[PDB]
């Protein structure tokens, strides 16, 4: 390229004005709101120096008419009419130049559009709206190839590990031609570094022309090269198919520019300078100082009606979290707080779900979630709905453009997508306000997943700034599925923060621009994950690696969950503590992964200083990517080494709500990876006091030990991969009230104790052991007479309906009961040997082998009693117990909770008398049927329906059976056909066909197809050698009825007492009469349900004989 030339610029038609701060001077045009120039101790920065006096209304290029106003010695005004009749542009504006200090501030303060415009109204003519205004060509700072030292700066979205966002480019002349977003872009010179911020939501397309708020132009002007930094279009009035948007989607116009000399003491000045100065100008996500101090996020998750993880137990896990971190914060994500659980009943925010305890004990949560800093999240979607849904109706599906639905997920029925664009137009804000009205105050972040990925429409940087003000406008904090979602509003990514996810390419915004200005403010980020090469080869800073121990995804395991905290995300949140002052790049290395052979430039060192001016210093400890040391750090404190290699002593300061601890609870935590002694330099006010080591189990601090201090130095000699934690003073584990609100105390075998049983009969023959997932149970064995034990239940209201269960496991013949004495009536329950496998995913005693009771199986099922208490319930108890048996049986898990079911002789107690399920009260689950092997493991495709008429009927787009029968509620079974396995069965526990004894079993049923579904009687445990059924396949209940069929059956219970009912999947292929797709699952042909569940013991009399 040859040296380039444009235009000189003549500008003795130009009237300037200046404005000032005591350190910044701004040159200005009188003649419009463009800054020619600024001065900063004796040195200087372009702005746009070659005048351009047309701006962007529209896309149409308008030349506006001008008056100025100088407003004081800071500030100066300009009214901006704008006047195009051929494009019905009829408008005018104000914008205001303002110095604050360092700082140079464009506002568009006022706007007029002159066209009648009534937001949430109507339009006839859209062109008539006020859509769009853009200064492009404008630049706010600039920096010229005949200034020394003239370089930019600038980043990009990506999510590609091997691929930076981030372009570094000196402004030289000859250059490279630029015209390109950003979202962060810096100019400087060896004397001057600014940073310009917009509130911009222009997107230039997706991936790296996303989030583009800036826009960089290289302009060539006389013998020179600038690259100026220009705010992208701002948006303003818009609507969707004539329906203009309410009035809070417009936020006015404005951009900021911060102008810096040196300012991380490096005696250099970069982008750096620049970045520090721009967190003063910068947007900041709502909720973002909560983020440093979340350090254990995760997952609790409810699904399908079965109320996996009640409200009111998250507590307690929150509890050994406490414990076991010694107080570190938390952040649970509740997949499934709403309606059935999680991808049920979507779009309606306020249907808590009632079978985990509603909104009262959603609220007792969040409340006693507070002083163990623990923060609570839900999971919402604002994409896709299904017809049970309040707010499924025709008017807000999504449609094609041939006037087919837009079908969405399908998984316990079938969904559509919804519109987003119209939602938005139609009344979606009040949605949030009704969830805020019945949860109340104190709820932390909404999750909304999905959104970024184009199913209900646009999903772009515009639209998901005004969905994230509708959530901040309710007080709680944003956070988005995608990597590259939310960029300007979202605090957690999930594809972020759980590093399994989606690959190389689409993990967190691979940017050292970005990540060096917003590290404290959120979990966005590349960590650590090893076989995605490039950024996430050892970051230094970390990154947020989340697992989870309560459902989601099947995940059970508390102990690698706990250690992995240790491991990535303490020392990630210890950064996060800090600022980023300095990021230092090393040499580039090759790294061959994921099928290419690529160039990767590593960060080596960063550093990081607070408002205390500490200093942390983060070295890699070698740039050969081949190398061990690679992949290890040394961290200092003050200059104090914290870290090296696989083991770290650090310090934390800050209770698990992020406050500062007093002297006394300051402590330092210690993890190693390896085994190995370490020895480390105390800082001088720990060198002479005693120091005190524990182990942190789930029963918090353990196996105190004094260690000896040797000039001014200790050695530690460790487990690996155990947490330890260091105090000056003897330290002690608080109370933890276990189980609070809900009746008994410790439900869950978590307290390390029975002395609050009362144990009857030999306490020897009961102790809390550990599952294969290490969850702790209450097991009784080896006892030659009954061993019981009882609490009171507390709290309880008189006159009130309950239900109680416990999870039980018995390998044992002998009877496991639960019995419940109110004062005034007894009930009992009891199973002997367990016969059902647990199916079901998010619950932790399923039977998948690593989270198994005992021999690498798992039979817990819920046993229920059914009481009411009386006027007084001062002497309610609830007992386990087990007769003799050399076996052992397991119990986990007793809730005690409102019920109104009358299933027995229509009365509530457990009792004699007809059985009957209508569905419309169920404790939980789909009792007194357990959910089979048909899926093995899985998030059952059988749970409750809930009726929505039409929606949820015969008839609605071409629907051929009921989701529901009678009432509400229904039992149903989505499109699992031709498994040739059981879909579910009754266990004895829920209903014993008493040995010799002949029941009528009686149910209707929608079938979408013949012998797809059929009702069978089967005895002791199920095997798909396979076991002997009694087969009674079931015809399509709809070609040739209006409505459900009903069928009734003969039962006699088998001598040995584990007779058992159930609806078995046959090999019959379905018929979906020529329907597919998304049709063919909303219509039922593969669909079964059943309603009006009665079971009556008979004598066989007359013609019951035959
Ligand atoms: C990872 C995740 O959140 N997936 C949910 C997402 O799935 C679509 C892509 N595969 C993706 O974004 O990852 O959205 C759908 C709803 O449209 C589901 O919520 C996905 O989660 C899945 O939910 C089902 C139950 O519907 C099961 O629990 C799966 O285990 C779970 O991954
Ligand atoms: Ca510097
Ligand atoms: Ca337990
Ligand atoms: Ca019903
Ligand atoms: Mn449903």
């Amino acid at each position: 390229m040859e040296k380039e030339t444009g235009p000189e610029v003549d500008d003795s038609k130009v009237t300037y004005d200046t404005i000032q701060s005591k350190v910044l001077k701004a040159v200005i045009d009188q003649a419009f709101p463009r800054v020619k120039e600024y001065s900063l101790n004796g040195h200087t920065l372009p702005g746009q120096v070659q005048q351009f006096n047309q701006v962007f209304i529209n896309n149409h290029r308008i030349t506006p008419e001008v008056t100025y106003k100088k407003i004081n010695e800071t500030t100066a005004e300009y009214l901006m009419k704008l006047r195009d009749d051929a494009h019905l542009i009829n408008a005018e504006m104000t914008v205001r130049l303002q110095v604050v200090d360092n700082q140079l501030h464009f506002d568009v303060t006022k706007i007029v559009n002159h066209n009648q415009v009534t937001p949430g109204q109507k339009i006839d003519d859209e062109s008539k709206l006020l859509s769009s205004i853009s200064f492009l060509g404008n630049a706010l700072v600039s920096v010229s190839s005949d200034q020394t030292g003239a370089k930019f700066d600038g980043a990009t979205m990506s999510n590609n590990t091997h691929v930076s966002g981030d372009d570094h480019i000196d402004v030289t002349n000859p250059m490279k031609d630029l015209a390109k977003g950003y979202m962060y872009g810096f100019v400087s010179t060896d004397k001057l570094a600014a940073g310009v911020w917009s509130n911009s939501q222009n997107s230039y397309g997706g991936g790296s022309n996303d989030w583009t708020r800036l826009t960089a132009y290289k302009e060539t002007v006389g013998n020179a090269n600038y690259v100026g930094i220009h705010s992208s279009e701002w948006q303003w009035e818009k609507a969707y198919k004539g329906i203009v948007f309410p009035e809070y989607t417009k936020e006015l116009p404005s951009a900021k520019v911060v102008i810096t000399e040196d300012a991380n003491a490096d005696k250099n000045v970069d982008w750096q300078d620049g970045a520090i100065a721009y967190r003063s100008i910068m947007n900041n996500p709502q909720g973002w100082e909560k983020v440093k101090d979340i350090t254990a996020y995760r997952i609790a998750m409810n699904f399908g009606s079965q109320a996996q993880n009640p409200f009111l137990m998250t507590l307690d896990g929150i509890k050994k979290i406490n414990l076991h971190t010694d107080g570190l914060g938390q952040g649970v994500l509740l997949k499934g707080y709403g309606s059935e659980g999680h991808d049920s009943g979507h779009l309606n925010y306020a249907d808590i779900g009632k079978r985990i305890g509603g909104v009262e004990d959603f609220k007792t949560l969040i409340e006693k979630a507070k002083k163990y800093g623990a923060h609570l999240g839900i999971h919402v979607n604002a994409s896709e709905t299904y017809p049970e849904s309040k707010y499924f109706n025709e008017k807000i599906l999504r449609k094609n453009p041939d006037g087919s639905y837009s079908y969405g997920w399908n998984w316990l029925d079938q969904g559509i997508n919804i519109d987003a664009a119209y939602d938005l137009a139609h009344g979606r804000l009040a949605r949030w306000e009704d969830l805020k009205k019945k949860l109340g105050d104190g709820l932390d972040f909404i999750y909304v997943n999905v959104w970024g990925n184009g199913q209900s429409g646009d999903n772009g940087a515009w639209a998901t700034h005004v969905l994230a003000k509708e959530i901040n406008k309710q007080g709680w904090r944003f956070a988005i599925e995608w990597g590259h979602g939310g960029e300007y509003d979202s605090t957690f990514h999930h594809w972020a923060a759980d590093l399994t996810y989606g690959g190389y390419t689409n993990k967190g915004i691979n940017s050292a621009i970005t990540r060096f200005i917003r590290n404290h403010q959120k979990d966005a980020w590349v960590g650590d994950y090893r076989s995605y090469g490039g950024a996430a080869n050892y970051p230094l800073l970390g990154g947020y690696s989340m697992k989870d121990f309560e459902g989601w995804q099947g995940r059970s395991d508390y102990n690698g969950y706990v250690t992995n905290l240790f491991a990535h995300d303490v020392m990630t949140k210890y950064f996060q503590h800090f600022t980023v002052s300095k990021w230092e790049n090393g040499t580039p290395v090759t790294m061959t992964d994921n099928g290419s052979t690529y160039k990767w430039t590593p960060e080596m060192r960063v550093e990081l200083v607070d408002a205390d001016n500490n200093k942390v210093v983060v070295t890699r400890k070698s740039n050969d990517v081949n190398s061990p040391q690679y992949r290890e750090r040394t961290v200092t404190l003050n200059g104090r080494v914290i870290q090296d290699g696989s083991a770290y002593l650090t310090p934390w300061n800050w209770d698990a709500n992020g406050k500062k601890l007093s002297t006394d609870k300051e402590k330092m935590y210690y993890f190693n990876t390896q085994a190995g002694a370490t020895t480390w330099t105390l800082p001088s006010d720990w060198a002479k006091s005693k120091v005190y080591l524990y182990k942190l189990t789930d029963q918090g601090k353990t196996e105190e030990q004094e260690l000896t201090v040797k000039d001014g130095k200790i050695t530690l000699d460790l487990l690996a991969n155990q947490p330890y934690v260091l105090y000056r003073s003897k330290q002690t584990n608080p109370e933890m009230s276990w189980s609070e609100g809900m009746h008994i105390y410790d439900q869950g075998f978590n307290s390390g104790t029975l002395k609050h049983w009362t144990i009857s009969g030999d306490a020897s023959k009961a102790e809390i052991v550990k599952s294969q997932g290490a969850n702790d149970m209450l097991r009784i064995q080896g006892n030659k007479e009954k061993v019981s034990l009882t609490q009171k239940l507390t709290g309880l209201k008189p006159n009130t309906k309950y239900a109680v269960y416990v999870g039980v496991d018995n390998r044992s013949n002998a009877k496991a009961s639960i019995t419940v004495n109110t004062g005034e009536k007894e009930v009992t329950t009891y199973t002997n040997k367990s016969l059902a496998l647990n199916y079901v995913k998010a619950y932790a005693h399923n039977t998948r082998r690593n989270n198994a009771t005992v021999d690498d199986t798992s039979y817990f099922q819920n046993m229920y009693a059914f009481f009411t208490t009386g006027a007084d319930v001062s002497n309610v108890t609830l007992t386990l117990s087990r007769e003799a048996g050399d076996e052992a049986t397991y119990f986990d898990e007793i809730r005690t909770f409102e019920n109104n079911s009358s299933m027995y002789g229509d009365k509530h107690d457990t009792g004699k008398g007809t059985f009957k399920q209508d569905f419309e009260n169920v404790a939980q689950g789909i009792f007194p049927f357990v959910v089979g092997g048909v899926e093995g493991v899985e998030d059952n495709r059988t749970h409750l329906s809930e009726k929505h008429d039409p929606y949820t009927q015969r008839g609605w787009n071409g629907k051929k059976v009921d989701d529901v029968i009678e009432g509400n509620w229904s039992l149903k079974t989505n499109g699992l056909v031709s498994r040739r396995n059981l879909v579910y069965q009754t266990i004895p526990q829920n209903f014993r066909f008493e040995a010799g004894k002949t029941y009528r079993v009686t149910f209707e049923y929608e079938a979408g197809s013949d012998n797809t579904y059929a009702f069978v009687v089967g005895k002791g445990e199920f095997q798909s050698q396979a076991s002997n059924l009694e087969m009674h396949e079931l015809p399509n209940t709809w070609t040739d009825s209006k409505k459900a069929k009903k069928a009734t059956f003969l039962v006699t219970g088998a001598e040995t007492g584990d007779t058992w009912v159930g609806i078995y999947s046959t090999g019959n292929a379905s018929n979906t009469r020529g329907d597919s797709g998304g049709n063919a699952n909303f219509r039922g042909y593969n669909d079964f349900m059943m309603d009006n569940l009665q079971i009556e013991e008979i004598t066989l009399t007359g013609k019951m004989l035959t």
